[PDB]
Protein backbone atom coordinates (compact mmCIF):
# COMPACT_ATOMS: atom_id res chain seq x y z
CA UNK A 1 0.00 0.00 0.00
CA UNK A 2 1.25 3.24 -0.12
CA UNK A 3 1.14 6.31 2.52
CA UNK A 4 1.25 10.03 1.68
CA UNK A 5 3.96 11.69 3.80
CA UNK A 6 4.94 15.64 4.02
CA UNK A 7 8.92 16.00 4.23
CA UNK A 8 10.32 19.25 5.90
CA UNK A 9 12.91 20.16 4.50
CA UNK A 10 15.50 23.06 5.89
CA UNK A 11 19.10 24.37 4.92
CA UNK A 12 21.17 26.88 6.01
CA UNK A 13 24.89 26.38 4.32
CA UNK A 14 26.35 26.25 1.13
CA UNK A 15 24.06 26.71 -1.43
CA UNK A 16 20.84 26.68 -0.17
CA UNK A 17 18.25 26.32 -2.78
CA UNK A 18 20.71 24.04 -4.79
CA UNK A 19 21.11 21.58 -1.40
CA UNK A 20 16.96 21.38 -1.53
CA UNK A 21 16.63 20.52 -5.02
CA UNK A 22 19.42 17.70 -4.50
CA UNK A 23 17.35 16.17 -1.25
CA UNK A 24 13.62 16.58 -3.40
CA UNK A 25 15.77 14.99 -6.50
CA UNK A 26 17.11 11.77 -4.22
CA UNK A 27 13.79 11.29 -2.78
CA UNK A 28 12.43 11.38 -6.46
CA UNK A 29 15.06 8.70 -7.29
CA UNK A 30 13.63 6.18 -5.04
CA UNK A 31 11.82 3.94 -7.12
CA UNK A 32 9.23 3.01 -4.02
CA UNK A 33 8.66 7.01 -4.03
CA UNK A 34 6.26 9.85 -5.64
CA UNK A 35 6.35 13.27 -5.45
CA UNK A 36 3.27 14.64 -5.01
CA UNK A 37 3.90 18.10 -4.72
CA UNK A 38 6.02 20.66 -3.52
CA UNK A 39 5.37 23.73 -1.43
CA UNK A 40 7.00 26.73 -1.42
CA UNK A 41 9.86 27.80 0.17
CA UNK A 42 10.55 30.18 3.18
CA UNK A 43 12.87 31.65 5.06
CA UNK A 44 13.45 31.84 8.71
CA UNK A 45 15.98 33.33 11.22
CA UNK A 46 19.23 31.29 13.02
CA UNK A 47 18.70 30.64 15.99
CA UNK A 48 22.56 33.01 8.51
CA UNK A 49 19.01 32.38 7.62
CA UNK A 50 17.12 28.83 7.06
CA UNK A 51 15.72 28.34 3.90
CA UNK A 52 12.67 26.05 4.51
CA UNK A 53 10.11 23.97 2.56
CA UNK A 54 8.49 20.61 2.55
CA UNK A 55 7.09 18.49 0.04
CA UNK A 56 4.06 15.91 -0.17
CA UNK A 57 5.24 12.42 -1.22
CA UNK A 58 3.51 8.95 -1.72
CA UNK A 59 5.46 5.67 -0.69
CA UNK A 60 5.20 2.23 0.37
CA UNK A 61 7.94 3.02 2.83
CA UNK A 62 7.12 2.33 6.24
CA UNK A 63 8.04 5.03 8.40
CA UNK A 64 11.27 3.58 10.07
CA UNK A 65 12.73 2.42 6.67
CA UNK A 66 11.85 6.16 5.21
CA UNK A 67 13.69 7.50 8.08
CA UNK A 68 16.88 5.32 6.98
CA UNK A 69 16.27 6.60 3.82
CA UNK A 70 16.17 10.55 5.29
CA UNK A 71 19.25 9.87 7.59
CA UNK A 72 21.26 8.72 4.10
CA UNK A 73 19.85 11.62 1.96
CA UNK A 74 21.47 14.28 4.73
CA UNK A 75 24.63 12.27 4.37
CA UNK A 76 24.97 12.51 1.14
CA UNK A 77 24.06 15.73 0.45
CA UNK A 78 25.96 17.55 6.93
CA UNK A 79 24.06 20.77 5.48
CA UNK A 80 20.37 19.89 5.43
CA UNK A 81 18.08 18.52 7.60
CA UNK A 82 15.00 16.28 6.48
CA UNK A 83 12.17 15.64 8.76
CA UNK A 84 8.68 13.68 8.69
CA UNK A 85 6.19 15.69 9.78
CA UNK A 86 3.39 14.10 9.32
CA UNK A 87 1.67 10.57 7.70
CA UNK A 88 -1.60 12.16 7.13
CA UNK A 89 -3.46 10.99 10.12
CA UNK A 90 -1.14 8.20 11.80
CA UNK A 91 0.29 8.63 15.27
CA UNK A 92 3.53 7.11 15.66
CA UNK A 93 5.52 7.46 18.98
CA UNK A 94 8.18 5.49 19.75
CA UNK A 95 12.30 6.52 20.66
CA UNK A 96 13.64 6.20 17.20
CA UNK A 97 10.91 9.30 15.48
CA UNK A 98 7.19 10.58 16.81
CA UNK A 99 5.07 11.19 13.97
CA UNK A 100 3.75 14.00 13.67
CA UNK A 101 6.66 15.51 14.04
CA UNK A 102 7.39 16.96 18.14
CA UNK A 103 8.24 20.19 16.96
CA UNK A 104 6.09 20.44 14.24
CA UNK A 105 3.16 22.59 16.53
CA UNK A 106 6.18 24.91 17.37
CA UNK A 107 7.76 26.07 13.87
CA UNK A 108 6.55 28.07 11.83
CA UNK A 109 8.25 27.09 8.83
CA UNK A 110 7.59 23.86 9.56
CA UNK A 111 4.14 24.08 9.66
CA UNK A 112 3.30 26.78 7.20
CA UNK A 113 4.60 24.52 4.09
CA UNK A 114 2.79 21.80 5.79
CA UNK A 115 -0.59 23.45 5.62
CA UNK A 116 0.29 24.80 2.42
CA UNK A 117 0.63 21.50 1.11
CA UNK A 118 -2.23 20.06 2.89
CA UNK A 119 -5.10 23.14 3.70
CA UNK A 120 -7.17 20.71 5.52
CA UNK A 121 -4.48 18.52 7.54
CA UNK A 122 -5.42 18.38 11.28
CA UNK A 123 -3.34 17.18 13.90
CA UNK A 124 -4.02 13.66 15.12
CA UNK A 125 -3.86 13.93 18.50
CA UNK A 126 -5.43 17.27 18.84
CA UNK A 127 -8.40 16.69 16.21
CA UNK A 128 -10.01 20.19 17.16
CA UNK A 129 -7.21 22.13 17.15
CA UNK A 130 -7.21 24.46 14.14
CA UNK A 131 -4.09 24.83 13.22
CA UNK A 132 -3.79 27.87 11.15
CA UNK A 133 -4.89 29.68 14.23
CA UNK A 134 -1.66 27.88 15.58
CA UNK A 135 0.22 29.35 12.85
CA UNK A 136 -0.56 32.48 13.49
CA UNK A 137 0.47 32.33 17.21
CA UNK A 138 3.73 31.17 15.82
CA UNK A 139 7.01 32.85 15.04
CA UNK A 140 7.20 33.67 8.77
CA UNK A 141 8.40 35.02 5.34
CA UNK A 142 7.19 33.46 2.11
CA UNK A 143 10.08 34.07 -0.05
CA UNK A 144 9.15 34.46 -4.40
CA UNK A 145 11.97 32.10 -5.19
CA UNK A 146 10.66 28.83 -5.86
CA UNK A 147 11.17 25.07 -6.64
CA UNK A 148 10.49 25.17 -10.48
CA UNK A 149 12.73 23.84 -12.86
CA UNK A 150 13.58 27.14 -14.49
CA UNK A 151 15.34 29.50 -11.99
CA UNK A 152 15.72 33.40 -13.01
CA UNK A 153 19.24 34.91 -12.73
CA UNK A 154 18.73 38.62 -11.54
CA UNK A 155 21.68 40.97 -13.48
CA UNK A 156 23.98 43.19 -11.30
CA UNK A 157 25.81 45.46 -13.26
CA UNK A 158 28.93 46.88 -11.42
CA UNK A 159 29.87 48.94 -14.58
CA UNK A 160 28.86 52.52 -15.48
CA UNK A 161 25.25 52.30 -17.37
CA UNK A 162 24.50 52.26 -13.77
CA UNK A 163 24.23 56.35 -9.63
CA UNK A 164 26.36 57.77 -7.38
CA UNK A 165 25.67 60.65 -4.96
CA UNK A 166 27.42 63.03 -2.88
CA UNK A 167 27.60 60.51 -0.15
CA UNK A 168 25.75 57.61 -1.31
CA UNK A 169 26.72 54.91 -4.06
CA UNK A 170 24.28 52.71 -2.96
CA UNK A 171 22.46 51.55 -5.62
CA UNK A 172 24.00 48.37 -6.47
CA UNK A 173 22.94 47.45 -3.29
CA UNK A 174 19.42 48.73 -3.40
CA UNK A 175 19.34 46.52 -6.38
CA UNK A 176 20.33 43.03 -4.78
CA UNK A 177 17.88 43.66 -2.39
CA UNK A 178 15.57 44.54 -5.08
CA UNK A 179 16.24 41.27 -7.06
CA UNK A 180 16.14 38.96 -3.95
CA UNK A 181 12.83 40.52 -2.58
CA UNK A 182 11.53 39.90 -5.81
CA UNK A 183 12.33 35.68 -6.73
CA UNK A 184 15.82 35.60 -8.34
CA UNK A 185 17.21 32.27 -7.15
CA UNK A 186 20.25 33.00 -9.21
CA UNK A 187 22.31 36.58 -9.41
CA UNK A 188 24.77 37.57 -12.07
CA UNK A 189 27.69 40.18 -10.69
CA UNK A 190 29.35 41.34 -13.53
CA UNK A 191 31.85 44.28 -13.82
CA UNK A 192 32.35 45.58 -17.31
CA UNK A 193 29.73 47.18 -19.12
CA UNK A 194 28.38 47.68 -23.37
CA UNK A 195 36.27 51.38 -23.05
CA UNK A 196 38.15 48.69 -21.86
CA UNK A 197 39.10 48.23 -18.21
CA UNK A 198 41.97 46.47 -16.71
CA UNK A 199 42.10 43.20 -14.45
CA UNK A 200 42.98 44.44 -11.66
CA UNK A 201 40.37 47.19 -11.98
CA UNK A 202 37.63 44.83 -13.20
CA UNK A 203 38.93 42.51 -10.27
CA UNK A 204 38.35 45.35 -7.69
CA UNK A 205 35.12 46.20 -8.56
CA UNK A 206 34.03 42.13 -8.42
CA UNK A 207 35.35 41.52 -5.12
CA UNK A 208 34.03 44.52 -3.43
CA UNK A 209 30.98 43.75 -3.87
CA UNK A 210 31.30 39.71 -3.29
CA UNK A 211 32.71 41.54 0.18
CA UNK A 212 29.65 43.34 0.61
CA UNK A 213 27.84 40.27 -0.36
CA UNK A 214 29.47 38.10 2.88
CA UNK A 215 28.95 40.75 5.42
CA UNK A 216 25.05 40.40 4.44
CA UNK A 217 25.03 36.83 4.44
CA UNK A 218 23.05 36.79 7.39
CA UNK A 219 20.50 39.79 6.56
CA UNK A 220 19.95 37.88 3.34
CA UNK A 221 16.22 37.01 3.63
CA UNK A 222 17.44 34.33 0.46
CA UNK A 223 21.16 33.76 -0.26
CA UNK A 224 20.82 33.31 -3.96
CA UNK A 225 23.09 31.57 -5.39
CA UNK A 226 26.37 33.45 -7.45
CA UNK A 227 27.11 33.70 -10.91
CA UNK A 228 30.39 35.76 -11.80
CA UNK A 229 30.51 37.50 -15.33
CA UNK A 230 33.68 38.06 -16.66
CA UNK A 231 35.65 36.75 -20.26
CA UNK A 232 39.20 37.52 -18.42
CA UNK A 233 41.16 34.29 -16.86
CA UNK A 234 43.04 36.34 -14.60
CA UNK A 235 39.75 38.15 -12.58
CA UNK A 236 38.63 34.38 -12.60
CA UNK A 237 41.60 33.09 -11.08
CA UNK A 238 41.68 35.65 -8.85
CA UNK A 239 37.61 35.73 -7.50
CA UNK A 240 37.65 32.25 -7.33
CA UNK A 241 40.43 31.95 -4.97
CA UNK A 242 38.83 34.57 -2.84
CA UNK A 243 34.96 33.58 -2.65
CA UNK A 244 34.86 30.15 -4.70
CA UNK A 245 32.99 29.38 -1.43
CA UNK A 246 29.98 31.30 -2.69
CA UNK A 247 30.24 31.22 -6.46
CA UNK A 248 28.06 28.66 -7.96
CA UNK A 249 28.87 29.28 -11.99
CA UNK A 250 31.10 30.99 -13.96
CA UNK A 251 29.72 33.32 -17.02
CA UNK A 252 31.88 33.97 -19.59
CA UNK A 253 31.62 35.73 -23.53
CA UNK A 254 34.89 34.99 -24.23
CA UNK A 255 36.43 31.79 -25.30
CA UNK A 256 39.73 33.44 -25.84
CA UNK A 257 42.03 31.30 -23.16
CA UNK A 258 39.55 28.22 -23.00
CA UNK A 259 42.21 25.30 -22.02
CA UNK A 260 43.23 27.38 -18.82
CA UNK A 261 39.33 28.79 -17.94
CA UNK A 262 38.20 25.06 -18.84
CA UNK A 263 41.01 23.36 -16.11
CA UNK A 264 40.59 26.57 -13.62
CA UNK A 265 36.68 25.73 -13.63
CA UNK A 266 37.11 21.56 -13.39
CA UNK A 267 39.37 22.29 -10.65
CA UNK A 268 36.61 24.83 -8.67
CA UNK A 269 33.90 22.78 -9.90
CA UNK A 270 31.90 25.12 -10.92
CA UNK A 271 29.33 25.54 -13.75
CA UNK A 272 29.83 27.47 -17.26
CA UNK A 273 28.41 29.12 -19.45
CA UNK A 274 29.08 28.73 -23.33
CA UNK A 275 27.64 31.99 -25.48
CA UNK A 276 27.98 32.67 -29.25
CA UNK A 277 30.86 34.92 -29.69
CA UNK A 278 21.34 26.56 -37.58
CA UNK A 279 25.24 26.19 -38.04
CA UNK A 280 25.14 27.59 -34.16
CA UNK A 281 25.03 24.16 -32.84
CA UNK A 282 28.65 23.34 -33.70
CA UNK A 283 29.93 26.54 -32.45
CA UNK A 284 28.72 26.02 -28.90
CA UNK A 285 29.70 21.89 -29.80
CA UNK A 286 33.13 22.65 -30.65
CA UNK A 287 33.65 24.48 -27.45
CA UNK A 288 31.29 22.38 -25.76
CA UNK A 289 33.85 18.76 -26.28
CA UNK A 290 37.57 21.13 -25.26
CA UNK A 291 35.99 22.04 -22.10
CA UNK A 292 34.81 18.02 -21.47
CA UNK A 293 38.44 17.62 -22.65
CA UNK A 294 39.61 19.63 -20.04
CA UNK A 295 38.26 17.97 -17.37
CA UNK A 296 34.65 19.08 -16.23
CA UNK A 297 31.43 17.34 -16.24
CA UNK A 298 28.88 17.65 -19.22
CA UNK A 299 26.04 18.39 -16.68
CA UNK A 300 27.97 21.79 -15.58
CA UNK A 301 27.87 22.84 -18.90
CA UNK A 302 24.79 25.77 -19.76
CA UNK A 303 24.81 27.10 -23.31
CA UNK A 304 23.93 31.18 -24.55
CA UNK A 305 22.19 31.88 -28.35
CA UNK A 306 23.77 35.17 -27.13
CA UNK A 307 21.31 37.98 -28.81
CA UNK A 308 23.65 40.16 -29.45
CA UNK A 309 11.74 30.98 -31.36
CA UNK A 310 13.10 27.60 -30.92
CA UNK A 311 15.73 27.52 -28.57
CA UNK A 312 13.94 24.24 -27.26
CA UNK A 313 15.10 22.39 -30.73
CA UNK A 314 18.45 23.75 -29.99
CA UNK A 315 18.52 22.73 -26.30
CA UNK A 316 17.56 19.34 -27.08
CA UNK A 317 19.94 19.14 -29.96
CA UNK A 318 22.72 20.14 -27.59
CA UNK A 319 22.57 17.73 -24.99
CA UNK A 320 23.09 21.15 -22.92
CA UNK A 321 20.83 23.20 -20.08
CA UNK A 322 19.37 26.30 -22.04
CA UNK A 323 20.43 29.66 -19.79
CA UNK A 324 18.31 32.38 -21.83
CA UNK A 325 19.13 36.49 -21.97
CA UNK A 326 16.63 38.21 -23.65
CA UNK A 327 16.03 41.24 -20.84
CA UNK A 328 16.04 44.58 -22.30
CA UNK A 329 16.81 43.47 -25.93
CA UNK A 330 14.49 45.54 -28.31
CA UNK A 331 14.99 43.06 -31.07
CA UNK A 332 13.99 39.68 -29.43
CA UNK A 333 11.41 41.70 -27.66
CA UNK A 334 10.06 43.15 -30.81
CA UNK A 335 9.97 46.57 -29.42
CA UNK A 336 11.13 50.15 -30.72
CA UNK A 337 14.71 50.14 -29.86
CA UNK A 338 13.77 54.08 -28.05
CA UNK A 339 11.46 52.75 -25.87
CA UNK A 340 12.24 53.31 -22.28
CA UNK A 341 13.64 51.10 -19.38
CA UNK A 342 10.07 51.25 -18.21
CA UNK A 343 8.76 49.35 -21.36
CA UNK A 344 11.31 46.90 -21.74
CA UNK A 345 10.72 45.30 -18.69
CA UNK A 346 7.25 44.98 -19.26
CA UNK A 347 8.20 42.90 -22.42
CA UNK A 348 10.51 41.25 -20.88
CA UNK A 349 8.37 39.83 -17.72
CA UNK A 350 5.87 38.70 -20.84
CA UNK A 351 8.46 36.76 -22.39
CA UNK A 352 9.60 35.03 -19.11
CA UNK A 353 6.27 34.22 -18.68
CA UNK A 354 6.54 32.81 -21.46
CA UNK A 355 9.76 30.92 -21.63
CA UNK A 356 9.12 29.80 -17.89
CA UNK A 357 6.60 27.32 -19.44
CA UNK A 358 8.89 25.54 -21.66
CA UNK A 359 11.43 24.61 -18.85
CA UNK A 360 14.22 26.86 -20.29
CA UNK A 361 16.88 26.16 -17.21
CA UNK A 362 18.02 29.38 -16.44
CA UNK A 363 16.44 33.33 -17.44
CA UNK A 364 18.85 35.96 -16.92
CA UNK A 365 16.77 39.36 -16.27
CA UNK A 366 17.20 42.65 -14.90
CA UNK A 367 13.90 42.54 -13.48
CA UNK A 368 11.51 40.10 -11.70
MG1 LIG B 1 16.42 16.76 12.06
Amino acid sequence: HMVQYIIGIGTNSGFTIENIHLAITALESQQNIRIIRKASLYSSKAVIRFLNTAVKISSSLKPDELLVLLKDIELKIRVIDLDILAAEDLILETDKLTIPHKELINRSFALAPLLELSKGWHHPKYVEWDLNIRLKELGIVKLKQTLANTIRMGIVNLSNQSSDGNFDDNQRKLNLDELIQSGAEIIDIGAESTKPISIEEEFNKLNEFLEYFKSQLANLIYKPLVSIDTRKLEVMQKILAKHHDIIWMINDVECNNIEQKAQLIAKYNKKYVIIHNDNVCDYIEQKKQILLKHGIAQQNIYFDIGFGENIIEIKRRLELKALVGHSRKPSVLGLTKDSNLATLDRATRELSRKLEKLDIDIIRVHKI
